[PDB]
């Protein structure tokens, strides 16, 4: 017997059915679930390519609603500070701000300010708040002395705040004072903290960040099965990640299974991704093994070859599908990666099951991205390609979701979950598909 | 008789010949003069197109070295505006600073520091200096009051420089005082000026910038014939722009000529450009005229089709050279303007004679050039409409055709422009040599 | 006035006029020179570019009777390693061969023999010949030992010739024997060299092959003018080049001339190359500087963008008839560099006056060439990356280039390069011609 599972469609085979509706696109809301313990207000992901997401694009997707998963074909110190990168981008509170004494140098000082890309440093007596220095102050040639204590702010002149004070409080006393750095001490007047006049109003110009309990940005990376893997995940953890991506061609398999179990049983505290997967049995190993989420695509990906070097793979709409119904009722999400090429397809995407979508071609290309810009398979199994310089991420972003947007207003789904579950499709033939493009006029 | 002048050579036509050299190409200087009175540190002119130059693309290129003409397809002051926009972009003093009173709104002053750019007002009552109010002071909701009288910094703790107080000690007050304005006063502590450390860092940033005797970028503005010409002059005159552009598609004209004239008699502080021109006869009418400058350029241009509808026009190598031989010695410089397309041809332009080079088509598609996008160019019929790719920021398109003249003045010798436009030596090529110089039987990646 | 020096042609603008005949393209004579000292039995040398010489394909070219020039995009002992590999390919006598001692263990020599590549080592303890191991013996796991004591041949039945002895004897000795190694020893049996069969056969196999007085093939490599350049070519030299290239975009400047002379006086035992040039003035300075022979060729490049990038060059044809016209009678060579496309191309610039031609990508894409592969081939910017489509054995496009250059040595009577270089004729053509020239209005299979 020829041995046929099933029949399997592709995003090209099905096309959603308008449904009553009420509810306007620019009203509906976006908000969705990464992992069982981080929610995204928009579901976008950018895939862990090294022509996709390193620190500069996942800060811009954490700032979108979305996140950013920085990729592994880089050394362990490399991509730990990657990730570091991405944490200390911005925060409610700089609890261990660079600090500085007052017998240090002021060259030493400037070569910090240099280094480090801000100027403002806390000078400190052995935790004691003894002065500030800032970059308007490191402006001063003094008449003499050649020390941070001859041109820092002296302790008398600090305004301060204790822990625990309200940021709105802690803000007037910035305002008024003009000053945009505020020192927070404790009752001895030992240094505590350092809030910003940036930080606030990063704040205020993102709302929708993808943020951690300390107002970080959040951000993922992804590791391998490797003898390294280890020693990879460990550095991750401690540069504060907030999910760690197991990250391989065929995650149903002994090596992903049992690195998943270990992740969740080493590094209790974080999440845990596996992939990638296409198949029912598959989600359900993963999700025994202790997967926080699954990432569901084996063949679809733009430079991806695994369809014909090995002539394996699953039509990604009805590989969605089949893996969200072995995970109802386990609140395990999945992560549809690969094979999406419009705003269409996110939508499909969406309706078929997906939680949220991961995408790299969409990706490469933008100001943010690494490097037309190149576009490069990860594997014999990819390819190596040019995409369009495509500008600022941000547009992506908004015509990705625009396209969502007007999906869930034709179907009437006034959020994720309605979209996950109450849509219907039609199958479509090839002719259908041509109609549903442009056809018979140029462009 | 067929009545054949002479054969007339373009781009393709001749190579620079190497000769034996001394300096590198990055110790070769590039400065050279756009017209009598302006001098410019790179020879670069950015086109009077509605798809290359506003204000935005014109202080770009005057922070380059180069400078930009402001295009007249919109209305006077529209164009006057634009003309003030990259004139009020920096300075070494502001001297007319936007001034407000104590008893001004805050909520008002948020909002015309949301419209002006900028958020620093001396505060002067009657004629008197009373308080400075600032971003940050304008962050502050006093505790009572409404007024800029209530978050300024009152009088008695203004920082202050005499009028004349050299730069390096008004810059040593503003650093021991942690601020970034400076209020410049006379001997009765009447406002007379604001120094911004803003204005400060950019000239440090780009020293090569073309700029005026108040420190001011250089701009120009390009006007026709038409009979609102006399009163868009005079706008674009009161706006401070540098140089008039008379800028029209045949300058051996009563038309041009006598327009010329009027300006250099009406405006003498302006400095005005004639154009554009392909002889030695339509160059020596325009200096007659009194122009500062001529422009070089009938039919070379990329989106031009002044060749192909009207049958007119002069290859611009021999163009350039023939009116670059009229002026030898009249001080009158000439702008190689149209049909560069490889940083090559300006060298090529430079050696046969030109001043300089105004180029549209290159600079279209720019981040600064005007337009969204792959950015629209098209001709101010006998102009088409067309796509050029978007090239990201101007900076690099400029150091990359700077580049190409460098390394042309090291192959020849020339350690200065005067020097490169008046010693290499060309050869003649066939179309086979032309062949020979482009990337030929090679796949390129 | 515009400055025109002269009408410059290319290959493409000319063609060779047939001649009376008497000799056949297979009986005619490619010997010629590629510096004062260095002969070449084909006139082809290989550019000095990391797509196309490195040590392999420097070995092919100079066993073909030509010779390649290593580029120097590479470290200082690299490039002198690479150099090293060309030297020590073959010899007619291994002066220095690398020997062992007795006590030695097997398995060591093993891994050397595997990192060296031969397997044949003389045993030396102290200063005395005791023994030789090669790979046979190295096949033997003795029954006591670990060390070549225990499968070396010892002293006793060691086959040895005296410092002198012809090579036909030697040769008698060493076939008599069954072996593939001599011993050459004086007159206290002291070992001063080591002969090998496959050397002997490498010299027949290709008696072409262009080698120094101590049989090993010939070799050049590329340098430039910045700092490292007197370490890099102290490295070279001590490494046994040949002949040092001194290789610039710009061959008629201070930097090159003066590194030139400096060659010239520090190492005067070694042959040195100058360029690029394109004119009589620039092989006049560089034959004062004491330059060997001089390089020609500004633009032409396959892959090179100076002609469009910075507008310089001279057509190629020209430029080798100025610069031959120029070393009439000065015994210094010059060298055709870049440009040829076909082998009409190379009999046209032989015919201009070139000793000998320099390609580049003619030879990316060989088996012999470095990179995998439809092969990388780009500029060492005034140049451009490509692809060049995997072309096999260097040999093959050798032979065809060699075939196309004799068949027109024979159209032109011309019996050996001398007289290929001076008496044959050209027609001047115009882009008729060369079309006619091409293959036209057929399908072609
Ligand atoms: N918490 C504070 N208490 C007292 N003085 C402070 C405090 N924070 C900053 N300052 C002082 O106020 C001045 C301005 O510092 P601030 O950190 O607000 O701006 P900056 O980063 O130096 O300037 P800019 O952001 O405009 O380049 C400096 O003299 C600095 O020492
Ligand atoms: N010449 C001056 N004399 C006295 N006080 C001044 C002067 N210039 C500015 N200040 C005051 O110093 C504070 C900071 O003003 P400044 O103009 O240096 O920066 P800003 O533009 O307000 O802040 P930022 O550039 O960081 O947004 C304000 O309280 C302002 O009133
Ligand atoms: N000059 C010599 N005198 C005495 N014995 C020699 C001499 N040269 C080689 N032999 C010996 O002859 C044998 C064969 O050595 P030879 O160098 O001829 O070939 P090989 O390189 O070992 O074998 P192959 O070339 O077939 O791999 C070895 O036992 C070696 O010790
Ligand atoms: N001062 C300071 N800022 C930090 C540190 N680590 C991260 N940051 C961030 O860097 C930014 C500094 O911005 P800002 O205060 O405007 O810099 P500055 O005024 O030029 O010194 C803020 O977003 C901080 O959260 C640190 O150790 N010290
Ligand atoms: N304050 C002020 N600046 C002006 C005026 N006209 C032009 N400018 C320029 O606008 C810029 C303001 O920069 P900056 O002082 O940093 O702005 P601010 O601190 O936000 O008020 C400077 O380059 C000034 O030269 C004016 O009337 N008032
Ligand atoms: N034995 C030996 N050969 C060398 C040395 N340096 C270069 N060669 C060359 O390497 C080649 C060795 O060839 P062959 O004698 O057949 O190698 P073997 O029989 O495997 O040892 C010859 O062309 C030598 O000229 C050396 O130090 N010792
Ligand atoms: O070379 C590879 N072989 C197989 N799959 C790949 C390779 N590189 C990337 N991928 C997958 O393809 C996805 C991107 O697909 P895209 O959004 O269609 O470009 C990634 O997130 C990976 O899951
Ligand atoms: O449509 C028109 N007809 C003829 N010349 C034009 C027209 N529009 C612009 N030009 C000229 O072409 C120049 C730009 O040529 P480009 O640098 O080759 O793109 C301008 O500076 C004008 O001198
Ligand atoms: O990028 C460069 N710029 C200019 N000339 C180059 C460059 N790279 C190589 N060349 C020259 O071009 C020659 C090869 O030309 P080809 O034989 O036509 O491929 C080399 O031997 C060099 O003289
Ligand atoms: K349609
Ligand atoms: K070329
Ligand atoms: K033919
Ligand atoms: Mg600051
Ligand atoms: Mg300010
Ligand atoms: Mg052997």
């Amino acid at each position: 017997m020829l041995r046929i599972s099933q029949e399997a469609l592709t995003f090209d085979d099905v096309l959603l059915i308008p449904g009553y509706s009420e509810v306007l696109p620019k009203d509906v809301s976006l908000k969705t679930r990464l992992t069982r313990g981080i929610e995204l207000n928009i579901p976008l992901v950018s895939a862990a390519m090294d022509t996709v997401t390193e620190a500069r694009l996942a800060i811009a997707m954490a700032q979108e609603g979305g996140i950013g998963i920085i990729h592994k074909n880089m050394g362990i110190e490399q991509q730990a500070a990657e990730v570091r990168k991405v944490k200390k981008h911005e925060t409610a509170i700089v609890r261990d701000p660079v600090t500085v004494t007052p017998s240090t140098k002021i060259i030493e000082l400037l070569q910090m300010a240099r280094e480090y890309g801000f100027s403002g440093f806390p000078v400190v007596e052995q935790g004691e708040l003894v002065g500030i220095v800032t970059g308007r102050d490191l402006r001063v040639k003094p008449n003499a002395g050649d020390t941070v204590a001859a041109i820092m702010t002296p302790k008398d002149k600090l305004v301060t705040a204790r822990e625990g004070t309200p940021l709105e409080e802690m803000k007037a006393k910035l305002y008024e004072n003009r000053i945009e750095k505020m020192l927070v001490v404790d009752e001895n007047f030992y240094l505590r903290g350092l809030v910003t006049f940036r930080d606030i109003e990063k704040a205020k110009t993102y709302p929708l960040a993808s943020k951690d309990e300390q107002g970080r940005l959040r951000v993922g990376a992804a590791v391998g099965t490797g003898a390294d893997t280890g020693e990879r995940v460990a550095a991750l953890v401690a540069a504060g990640v907030d999910v760690v991506v197991v990250d391989t061609a065929h995650g149903h398999s002994k090596g992903v299974i049992e690195r998943v179990r270990w992740v969740k049983q080493t590094f209790p505290d974080v999440q845990v991704i596996g992939g990638n997967i296409a198949t029912a049995e598959a989600a359900k190993a993963l999700a025994e093994a202790g997967a926080d989420a699954v990432k569901v695509g084996i063949g679809p990906g733009s430079i991806c070859t695994t369809r014909i070097v090995a002539g394996v793979g699953v039509p990604q709409i009805s590989a969605i599908a089949n893996v969200a119904a072995a995970l109802e009722g386990t609140g395990v999400p999945l992560i549809a990666d690969g094979g999406i090429r419009f705003s269409g397809d996110l939508a499909k995407a969406m309706v078929a099951g997906a939680y949220c979508v991961m995408m790299g071609s969409m990706f490469a290309g933008t100001e943010e991205a690494p490097g037309y810009k190149s576009y490069r398979g990860m594997g014999p199994e990819g390819i190596e390609g040019r995409v369009p310089y495509k500008g600022a991420l941000s547009a992506i972003v908004h015509q990705l979701m625009g396209g969502l947007r007007a999906a869930m207003g034709y179907t009437g789904s006034a959020d994720i979950q309605q979209m996950r579950t109450q849509p219907q499709f039609v199958r479509i033939t090839g002719a259908g598909m041509a109609e549903s493009h442009v056809h018979d006029v140029q462009i």
